C-alpha cells in the first residue's frame, strides 16, 4: 500500500483525499491540517452577516476521516524535504510519503496599510466572525461603507456578495439610506473578476449597482485603510480619500512557508504558491501534486492595477479528480494523465437573490458563458451548501450521479486525457 | 387668529396655505402671487407642444381663494422686513405676519450668452407659448434642432420630455428624417438628473436616445446661443459648434430680490435661495419658512460642470406639508417639528408613452428606486393633471387617501418626526 | 427607341436593367459586365465557411438577359467618353448610349501591408472559395483568429457576420476553447458600421462579443498583417501587435479605372468613385447616372480614423427604382425627379441565429430603427436569398407587391418625388 500524505483540511484537501480512498481502498492516506475542522468558505460571507452558526458550515475531522481509512494529524506542516520524501509538523513529527499532495489553500497579504488594523476581513470563520461584531456598530450609529479589493486581490466575488448582502440586511433594517456604500476595486472594470469578465458580466454588475445604489471606482490602488477613511492612489498616481466608518477588503494571497521551504523548484519565488503542470504535478519532483488556491496560475490578463486569477470550488474540485487519477495511474503503472478543465459555475448570494455565473473554461478562449440573475440561483447556493456538507460527512466528494448531472445541464467535462503535461495550468494540451 | 403669509401661488404656496387652512380653520391666511391664476407647470412641455389650452391648465385664484377663507393679492412682494416682520409690495403696500411662508418659486437666469434672445424655454407659460410659435416655424422649414441644460441647471426632467415629445410629434408628421436632434447637458452623463441618476437611468436613458436618433453632448458647458448655432466647451476648454434651426434650452436658477430684501441671514449669498434648515425653516428668523424651489439645496454633487438639484412636485408637496405642520405646531406651543421625506415621483412624458420614475429619497443614499416604461405611465400622467387641478379647485392638496394609497403601493411616509432641525435639507435628521 | 446602357451585372446594375424593362418594354437595353454571372454577395460569408456551392449562389447571365431583351456583353468597360456618348471594351468594342449607368460595384483596395497575400478576404466568389481553403488550414491547426475592417472600410457587416459565423464553427467542431479570437476594427466603436451605429446597436454588438469571448480592439488603424501576425496603430501614433495564425480583413473601396477615364465631373479626385447628386445622376453630364457601391457619397461622420458609408442591397436597389423613373421621365418629358429613400434593412447572419437591423433612412437623422435577434432572423435570410435570386432569374426586382408588403410591414417608401436634385446623395430635398 502507497502512503499519500495530503496537506491541508479544505475543499482540495478533502477532495483529493476523498478521490484517492475511493478509487483505491488499499491506500495508506494520512490528511494534516492546522484546524481541526473542514470548513465550507462559500457560506463565510453569510456568517459574517450574521446569518450562520458556525457548527453549521463545519465538520469536525479528527472523529470523522477515520470512518473512511484516513489517518488524521491536526498540526501545521512546517517544512518540506522533496529530496528525502517528507513532510515535517510543527511539533517535530517526521512523516515519509510516497506521494505529496499541497492542499494549503490561500495566505492572507493585508497589503495595504493600516488594513490589518481597522479593515474587516471575510476569508476566515475566524475573521469573519469579528466582522459579525463590528456591522454591530454599524447598525447602531450608521456611517459609510466602504468594500472592495486591494492590489493582487485574485478572488473578487465574496467582496461584492458581502456589498450586496449588506446592501440587503440594512434595507431590511429600514436604515440604507443612513449608509452611503462606496466599492473600491483594483479590477479594471466591474465584473472583470481576474478573469477579464464572464460574458456581460461587467454590464450585469454596473446596473445591479445603479439599481441598488452603490457607488463604485475601479481601476485604482487602495493603499490606505485609517480608522475614518480609505485612501487610494490612480494610474496617474495622484491619491483620494472617501471617507469609511467600516470597511471589509479582501486580502491578497500568498503561499505558505510550507511550500517555501521545499526549495524554488516546488515553490514559485515571486508568491510562494506551488509550481505546477497542466496535470497539476510539480514539474520537477513528480511525486508532488498540488491542488486548490495554493496552485501557482499565471493571470489571464495584466490589468493595470495588477489582479490574479480566482480558484473557484469547481474548479478545485476538477484538480482533485485530475491529481488523485494522475496518483492512481502512477502507483498501478498507467501512463495516462489527466488535466483538469477548469471550468466554473459562480452564484453570488446577493441576499434576496444572485448571480449565476458559468465559464467553461474560466481561463479564455471559453467555449461557452451563461449569466443569469435571480431568486432561484439564492435558493440553489443554500441547497448546495447543505449538499457540499454532506458530501464531506458521508466520504464522496465526487458522486458518479454529480459528473453526470453537470454533463446533461452544461455539456461539462470534468478532466481530459492529457497528451502533455508540460507546460503551464490552464495551457491546453 | 395668528397671522401667515405665503408669497407665491403656485405648488409650494398653494399647497402650503391649503395645509394650513386644513389644520387650523380659524388661521388667517394671505397669499400674495405676481399671477392671477395658479400655473400647473407639469404641463407646460405639452402646452409648449400645443396639447393643452392654457386655460385648460390653470386656475383662477381671485375667485377661489376667498372660498377657503383665504386672502388673495395679485401683486408682486417686493421686499421682506424679517426683524420687523413684514412684506412690502409693488404699489408698496405692507401688510404685517406672524409666520412667513417663502414660496416663489424660481428667478430664471439665462445664462448663456445669446440665450433668451435666440432660443426658446417652457419654464412659464408666457415662453411656453412662444415657443409653440417657433415650433410652428420649425414644422414649415425643417433644420437641426438642439436641446439641453446650460451650467448650474437644476431641472433637467422638462429637456428629456420635451426632446422626446418633439419627436413623436416631429415623427407624427413624417418629418422627423429631415429634422436632426441633438441633446446638449451639463449633466456628468445622460439621466444624471442632478441626483447622480436614478437607479439605472442612465443607461435606460441612453437607450432610449439611440433607439429615436437623439444624438447628445454630456459634461459639457454651453456658453452661447446663436441665430444659427449653438457654442459649447469640454472639460479641456475646447470650443465646439453645432447647426441649429431651433433651440429650447432650460435656464438656471436663482432666489429672487424679494428674499435678497431680507439679510444675508435669509438669503444664501452665492445664489440668492432661502437659507432654511432640515425641518424647511429659517435658521435665524424661526417665523420664516421656504417651500419649492426658492429653497436653497446644496447640490448632491459636485460635478465638474456646475449642476444643482431638482424640487419636484411630490418634493414640494412634502416640504409644504411638513412646514405647515411646523407652523401649526409652534402656534399650539407643541414641540414636535417634522422634516419632509424628499421623496419624488417623476413621470416624463414621451408624447404616447413615458417613463416612470421614483426615487426614496431624491437625495442619496436611497432606500429604494423604481425605474420602469410604458403606456400606463403616459395616461397617468394625464390623469394626475386632472386630479392636481380638482385638488387645486377644492380645497385640499393633501386629502387623507392619497396618502394611505402612497403608503400601500409605495411604503412611502411623506413627513418625519425631526429630532433636531440644525442642518442642510435633505441631510439625515 | 433610346438606348440605356449598363456597366455592371451585379445588384446595382441588373435592378437598373430590369426596372427599366419594365417601365418601357421599347427601350434598348444593353449590360457590360466582365463576369459572366450575377453573384448574390450576401450569401459570399457563408461560401467562404463552405455552407454554400457557388452555382446555387449565382446565375448565368448569357443565357438569361436575352429572355428579357436585355443584350447582354461579356466583357469589361475600360472607358467613358462622356463628351462623345460612349464606352469602349476590352477588346476595342464602341458602345454608344443615350443614358448611361455607371454601376461596377467596389474595386477592392488592401491598404495594409501583406493584407493581400496575407490575410484572407470574403469580398468576390474567387476570394471566398480561397478563404475556405485556407479555413481548412486553421480547422487542423488551432491558433489565433483575428478579424476586422482596415481604415477607410466602409462595408464592416460582413467582418461582423464572418467573425460569428466562425465562430459557431469552431463551436461545432469542438475547438472553440483552443481559438483565441479578436475583431480589430477602423470604426470608433463596435457596431458603428459607418453609419454612427443603428439603433442602440453598440450596447448590442458588444454584448454579443462578450457572451461569445469575441475581443476586440475598436478605434485603430491596421498597417501589416504578416504570416504570423497583426500590426496595429492607435491615436497615439504607438504602435501595437497580436499574434494570428488566420487573419480576414475588409479591404477599403475605390472606383474603377473606367470612371476615372472619364473627366473630374464624373470620378470624385479623392476615391475616383462616381460624382451624382440627390437624384443619383451626374450634375454636369445628365444623361449619365451611377448606382450602388461605386457612387460617392459622403461619410455620414468623420471618424478619428477614415470611415464610409456602406451600400446595403435595399438601398442600391433604391437608387435603382430612383434612377430608372429619372431615365424614364427624361425620355418622356418628364420634369419630376425621385431620390431613393436610402432604407436599409441587413440582417447579419452568425449561423443558427441572426441580427436584424432597420434603419430608415440609413443616413441620419432617422425616422425610426428596428435592432433585434433571433433564429427567425436567419431563417429569413436564407429565404431572402432564395427569394432575390429568383427575382434574378424571373426579371422583375421589384414586383408590386413587395413594395406594398414593405410598406405595411415597415411604412417604407422606395423613392420620393424631389423638387430639387442639387446636392450631395442622401442629403434632403
Ligand atoms: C470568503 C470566500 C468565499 C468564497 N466563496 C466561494 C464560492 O461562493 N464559490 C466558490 O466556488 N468558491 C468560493 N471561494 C473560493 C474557494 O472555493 C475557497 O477559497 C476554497 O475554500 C479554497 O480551497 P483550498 O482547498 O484551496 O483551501 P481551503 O481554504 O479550503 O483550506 C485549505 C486547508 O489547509 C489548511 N492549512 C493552511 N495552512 C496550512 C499549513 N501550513 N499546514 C497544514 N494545513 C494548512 C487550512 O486549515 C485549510 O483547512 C471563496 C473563497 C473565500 C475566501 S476569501
Ligand atoms: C416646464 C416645467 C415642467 C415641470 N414638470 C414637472 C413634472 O412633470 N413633475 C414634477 O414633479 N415637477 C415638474 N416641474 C418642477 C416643479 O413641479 C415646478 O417647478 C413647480 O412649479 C415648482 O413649485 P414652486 O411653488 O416652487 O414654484 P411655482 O413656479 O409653482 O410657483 C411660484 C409662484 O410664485 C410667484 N412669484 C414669483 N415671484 C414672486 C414675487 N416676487 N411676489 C409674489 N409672487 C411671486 C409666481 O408667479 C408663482 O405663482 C416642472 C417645472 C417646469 C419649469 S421650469
Ligand atoms: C462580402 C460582402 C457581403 C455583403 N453582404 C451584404 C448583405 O448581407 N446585405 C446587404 O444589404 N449588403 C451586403 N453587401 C453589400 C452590397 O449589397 C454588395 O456589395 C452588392 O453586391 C453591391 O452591388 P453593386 O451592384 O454596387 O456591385 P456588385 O458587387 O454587384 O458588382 C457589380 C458588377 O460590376 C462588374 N464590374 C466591375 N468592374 C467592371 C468593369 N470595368 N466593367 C464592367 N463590369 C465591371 C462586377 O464584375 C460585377 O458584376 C455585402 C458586400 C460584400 C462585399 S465586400
Ligand atoms: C437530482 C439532480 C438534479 C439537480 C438539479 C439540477 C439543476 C436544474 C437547473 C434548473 C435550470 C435553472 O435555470 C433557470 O433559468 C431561468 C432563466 O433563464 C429561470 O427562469 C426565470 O425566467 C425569467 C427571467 O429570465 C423570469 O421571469 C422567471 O420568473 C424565472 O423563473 C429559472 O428560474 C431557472 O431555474
Ligand atoms: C383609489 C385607487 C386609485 C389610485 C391609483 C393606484 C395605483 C394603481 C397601480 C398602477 C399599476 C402599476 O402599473 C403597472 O406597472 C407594471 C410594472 O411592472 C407594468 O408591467 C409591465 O407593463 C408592460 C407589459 O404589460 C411593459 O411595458 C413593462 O415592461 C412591464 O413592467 C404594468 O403595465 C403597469 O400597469
Ligand atoms: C406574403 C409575403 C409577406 C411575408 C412577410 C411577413 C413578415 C412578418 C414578420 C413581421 C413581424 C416583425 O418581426 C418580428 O419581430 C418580433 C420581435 O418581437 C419577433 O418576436 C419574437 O421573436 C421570437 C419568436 O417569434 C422570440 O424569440 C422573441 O422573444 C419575440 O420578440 C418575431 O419573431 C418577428 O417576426
Ligand atoms: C440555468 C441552467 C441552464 C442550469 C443550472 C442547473 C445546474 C448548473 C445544475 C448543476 C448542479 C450542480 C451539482 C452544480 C455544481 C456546483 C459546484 C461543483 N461548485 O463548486 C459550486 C460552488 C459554488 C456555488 C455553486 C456550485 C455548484 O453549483
Ligand atoms: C409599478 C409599481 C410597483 C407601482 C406604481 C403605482 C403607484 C406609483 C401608485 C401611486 C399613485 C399616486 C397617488 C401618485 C401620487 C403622485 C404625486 C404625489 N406627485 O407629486 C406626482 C408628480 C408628478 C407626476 C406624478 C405624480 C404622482 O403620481
Ligand atoms: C420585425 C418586423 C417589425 C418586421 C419584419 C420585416 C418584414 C416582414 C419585411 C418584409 C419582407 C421583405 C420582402 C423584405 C425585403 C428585403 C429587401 C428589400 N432587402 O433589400 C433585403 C436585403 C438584405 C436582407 C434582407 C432583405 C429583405 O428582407
Amino acid at each position: 500500500a502507497k502512503h499519500v500524505v495530503v496537506i491541508g483540511g479544505g475543499v482540495g484537501g478533502i477532495a483529493t483525499a476523498y478521490n484517492l480512498r475511493n478509487l483505491m481502498p488499499d491506500l495508506k492516506i494520512t490528511l494534516i491540517s492546522d484546524r481541526p475542522y473542514f470548513g465550507f468558505t462559500p457560506a463565510f460571507p453569510h456568517l459574517a452577516m450574521g446569518w450562520r452558526k458556525f457548527e453549521d458550515i463545519s465538520v469536525p475531522l479528527a472523529p470523522l476521516l477515520p470512518k473512511f481509512n484516513i489517518e488524521f494529524i491536526n498540526e501545521k506542516a512546517e517544512s518540506i524535504d522533496p529530496d528525502a520524501n517528507t513532510v515535517t509538523t510543527q511539533s517535530g513529527k517526521k512523516i515519509e510519503y510516497d506521494y505529496l499532495v499541497i492542499a494549503t489553500g490561500p495566505k492572507l497579504v493585508f497589503g495595504a496599510e493600516g488594513q490589518e488594523e481597522n479593515s474587516t476581513s471575510i476569508c476566515t470563520a475566524e475573521h469573519a466572525l469579528e466582522t459579525q461584531k463590528k456591522l454591530q456598530e454599524l447598525y447602531a450609529n450608521p456611517g459609510p461603507v466602504v468594500i472592495g479589493a486591494i492590489p493582487g486581490v485574485s478572488c473578487f466575488g465574496p467582496a461584492y456578495e458581502f456589498a450586496l448582502m449588506l446592501h440587503y440586511e440594512l434595507k431590511k433594517r429600514g436604515i440604507r439610506y443612513k449608509v452611503p456604500m462606496t466599492f473600491i476595486t483594483s479590477e479594471p472594470y466591474l465584473g472583470h473578476f481576474g478573469v477579464g469578465g464572464i460574458g456581460a458580466s461587467k454590464r450585469l454588475v454596473e446596473d445591479l449597482f445603479a439599481e441598488r445604489n452603490i457607488d463604485w471606482i475601479a481601476n485604482v490602488a487602495v493603499k490606505a485603510i485609517e480608522p475614518d477613511k480609505v485612501i487610494y492612489e490612480d494610474l496617474n498616481g495622484n491619491t483620494h480619500e472617501v471617507p469609511a466608518k467600516f470597511t471589509m477588503f479582501m486580502p491578497s494571497f500568498q503561499g505558505p512557508e510550507v511550500v517555501a521551504s521545499a526549495g524554488d523548484k516546488v515553490a514559485n519565488p515571486a508568491n510562494k504558491m506551488v509550481i505546477v503542470n497542466r496535470c497539476f504535478q510539480n514539474p520537477t519532483y513528480k511525486n508532488i501534486f498540488g491542488v486548490g488556491v495554493v496552485t501557482a496560475i499565471p493571470p489571464i490578463e495584466k490589468t493595470p492595477i495588477p489582479t490574479g486569477v480566482p480558484k473557484t470550488g469547481m474548479m478545485i474540485e476538477q484538480m482533485a479528480m485530475a491529481v488523485a487519477h494522475n496518483i492512481v495511474n502512477d502507483i498501478r503503472n498507467n501512463p495516462d494523465k489527466y488535466a483538469p478543465r477548469l471550468s466554473a459555475i459562480c452564484i453570488a448570494d446577493f441576499g434576496e437573490d444572485a448571480g449565476f455565473f458559468f465559464a467553461d473554461p474560466v481561463i479564455p478562449p471559453r467555449e461557452r458563458v451563461i449569466t443569469k440573475m435571480g431568486k432561484w440561483a439564492h435558493y440553489f447556493k443554500t441547497a448546495f451548501e447543505k449538499y457540499f456538507l454532506w458530501k464531506v460527512r458521508n466520504g464522496n466528494i465526487a458522486p458518479s450521479f454529480e459528473e453526470k448531472v453537470l454533463e446533461i445541464f452544461l455539456k461539462v467535462h470534468p478532466i481530459e486525457l492529457c497528451k502533455d503535461c508540460e507546460g503551464a495550468p490552464g495551457s491546453r494540451c
